[PDB]
């Protein structure tokens, strides 16, 4: 990676940290935050370093290929590379495929991370990887929110976690999260739970909802 | 974080610490003083990093988000931005969002922080993440501080073990907590032994309290 | 902490070392040195955060707070605030508040540490809490120095080893202490080692009293 | 190492690191990646140490050695050296087994790496050693491309994660490798899967592939 | 510690790596090179407090005072202290008790270490240390290097280790160990053994001799 | 250490990682690899560190004293110091004994590596090392490379193993192992597989013998 801008090779424990992430917890939604902290500030090289040491998992890692690929391609339609011999005061235009970091050397990519202005090759790969991983989260997900449901005897508590950890592997925008909560919840919560939380009215918090609903 | 004041990644361990403390603890007490520990000059970046990588506990996490966002609603009823172009010399006001990161660049967080007079939204978001921690912990108590009272066979020390650990988790400023100490203790104590304190008149330390009721 | 004197956020193992100890150890004298060691340099901000990561030994932790709470009150008596206004080129006088970090920032503590002359409120209340800590040890401590007495087939070495553990945790002065080993240790061998001992002369070290009752 | 440009020695969790991946993993094809992460800016004297450390799968490592042996042979045909006194100002040309680290002091290592312009021995045998690393891992892959069929109630998802895990193994071009995937993925797929994929035409992603076999 | 001459405090891991070192191995030979490597540039205050943190082994940790003490009076009487002010450019002489770290601060003893010419506190104490870790050796050593002889089927090799082991916690000089290999290991070899050796001569290695006794 | 060249204390987990390498793998081959890597840079002092740290094995540690003092008289025979005045611009010749670190100080060490022109002593004494390593490694082999012949049904691939694992531990040059190699290997073959290696004709790989002899 480059700390703030003096460039640094991915450290053991670094590696070692993602390897175990995806050993122990596959696609949980919690790896994706944990991925974009083991990466921060880190150039193509790194973050296909990280991704290339994942073992297993490779329909998933074929996938993503697929989407970088995709948003390289995209990028590639926007931005068209100029035909004409690079000056020796300047860099060359960044392709797709030198953002994905396979056509691309380290120093070109120092050069464009470091260069003023910054061409943040680095945090555009990042942003089509996570990306990918959402598309993959998304999938692996094996329940659907409509499907998350109070049991008579569940502690609302422990409906509430599953519930929006559901919610957390949702392929849905903030304004469609926002209708499932004051929709869903109460919808699917159990009778007696149901009754006690729709005379609240609603505009109650979690906070609120959840003491309501504590000793029932 | 910010080293002092140079930008810093967050460390593999620092994350793992935090991983580990939220599995093996849950939400007790030290856990607040832990995070606010490995957070020591977090940016918002850093802070959303150490809350996005738990999982489990998503509606503690989900309540946290709600108080989050009421003290960002807060902060934009007292500071409202005032429209105008951002002059070279200078940066934009900060509202709510850009406090709990979600609306502001790394950049721009690193630019608030380090530029004279400070603006410190990592301190700042850090206080309302920690406000909304409390109110977790002090939810996720099982016991009242009313209900510690001390069994017959109890050694006194396993007594007052109970009754601080209770206490810690009690939703009661300074001088409340201290009226439940000077009362409570003393109240809630067994017979042979609470007629041992009450010799002692009403300005003794725990200490001797402690070595009063040492042999009984 | 602070190294030399640039400013320093508390390290994870650091953090991690210090609760480990207070889990495997709980107050065996060995504890405070070890505090001490992974405290150097450290702030009341960091002071505060070893001991707030403490889960449990609450009423320990209370008894540190009312020490701490004592040795404040007599600073304050010592050192009265004066009113004026803090002029540019100065800072103000720290309370026991102030050196406990409960009512001063982590850069009004960098501000005194740092400045010439050093106002070493780090060291002070360092201090305040080994104090505290002793308390805690030696009222936690089961067993008298006076009750140490060598079993009839016990080696000598064992002895040693239960008589200067027990001492360790005893509340005496070094002359105290200096009379409990020139009078107990050979007072309360066993009768085959106290005659050997004897024969040496009461200027013997312990060196020539282990290797004497070494065979024994 | 060498750290962008000041020279270090690796690291003793860097060193153990790269043993415990052989002793785990063997030549699984992630483990190259893994060599190259752990080898960032490395000399070759670092490359060696690597190479040296591992214990066991000694026949790999001599045919690593043909294969290193082979292109140092290579390197010195397309780049004869050159009789005469290397002046002052000047370093001499290398051969390959100074690129292989064997004839070259650290300190020359050192010189060409560093040197305007740049002669990067290190990241020269480095291409070697994964050249010869890929004819190791290739040859102890046991399954061929053409093996890997869909069993009659295998879930597509573990047989996509089949298929990819011993393409990625397989001696073949990325132009070949694309023919695999266009060609074999859909044909060895179970019957049921198989009609649905035919299907889709052959134009459809892994994406609408998968979650196309997702309830089948 | 002091690294090469910024002072620094002992790390987490070099407090625990001594703990443990007196943990698993008490003390055994190896112990006290550990001792050593672990407090390299160690000041009074880092080498008080690596000998503080050990619980139990509390006869050994006092006769290690005793012979500090013992060291440290006979530094008094070769350096007697003068009497007079201390003036502004230089700084006093320090005593046994100084360099024992009990009455020196830490400034001090950093003053001390860093001033020109050196007066390496650290490394006067860190001798008197490893004296007193020299004589609890040799005391807790069970076996006399008289007693090493081998057993009739015991492989040469296993009677050599044994040797040298109990050798290396012998209170000797060089020139009586070189008389103790010379005469005993060949003196009390087993029958078979002692003949073969016997037969080399008096100036064969170890290598040579181990090698001689190997099919035996 | 020395970084490139700044002086420090060995590492906690240099130390640690040494003294694991010699309780898991005893005198494996990879040993001496891991010595050397985990000793880049090291004075006379860290090496000795290094060496003394190693509980048992003390006749090969006795076997390595030896050989080091050997080498060092070879030094002094052939650099004899000279009587005079070492001036004050200059520093003193060293012997063998001040290369073995025995009569140096860490300062003449230091002075020596640093000085131009270098007088690398810990390159020098770390050859020796190797060397005494060398000869430990070799006797402590249990097998020769004549004996290594493959089963009939034993996988060549594993039998290749065998070989080379044996032959890294063979007293012997380069070009013998080179004869060792094309003669003994395929000779040793079992009948089957001896066949069609000997069809391939005597210059084929190892790469074209393991894939040859893969089948059968
Ligand atoms: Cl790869
Ligand atoms: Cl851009
Ligand atoms: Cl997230
Ligand atoms: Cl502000
Ligand atoms: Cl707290
Ligand atoms: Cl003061
Ligand atoms: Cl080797
Ligand atoms: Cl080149
Ligand atoms: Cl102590
Ligand atoms: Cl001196
Ligand atoms: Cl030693
Ligand atoms: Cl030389």
């Amino acid at each position: 990676p480059i700390v703030q801008m003096v460039h640094q090779a991915i450290s053991p424990r670094t590696l070692n940290a993602w390897v175990k992430v995806v050993e122990e917890k596959a696609f949980s939604p919690e790896v994706i935050p944990m991925f974009s902290a083991l990466s921060e500030g880190a150039t193509p090289q790194d973050l296909n370093t990280m991704l290339n040491t994942v073992g297993g998992h490779q329909a998933a890692m074929q996938m993503l290929k697929e989407t970088i690929n995709e948003e390289a391609a995209e990028w590639d339609r926007l931005h068209p590379v100029h035909a004409g011999p690079i000056a020796p005061g300047q860099m060359r235009e960044p392709r797709g495929s030198d953002i994905a970091g396979t056509t691309s050397t380290l120093q070109e990519q120092i050069g464009w991370m470091t260069h003023n202005p910054p061409i943040p090759v680095g945090e555009i790969y990042k942003r089509w990887i996570i990306l990918g991983l959402n598309k993959i989260v998304r999938m692996y997900s094996p329940t659907s929110i409509l499907d998350i449901r109070q049991g008579p005897k569940e502690p609302f508590r422990d409906y509430v976690d599953r519930f929006y950890k559901t919610l957390r592997a949702e392929q849905a925008s903030q304004e469609v999260k926002n209708w499932m909560t004051e929709t869903l919840l109460v919808q699917n919560a159990n009778p007696d739970c149901k009754t006690i939380l729709k005379a609240l009215g609603p505009g109650a918090t979690l906070e609120e909802m959840m003491t309501a609903c504590q000793g029932v």
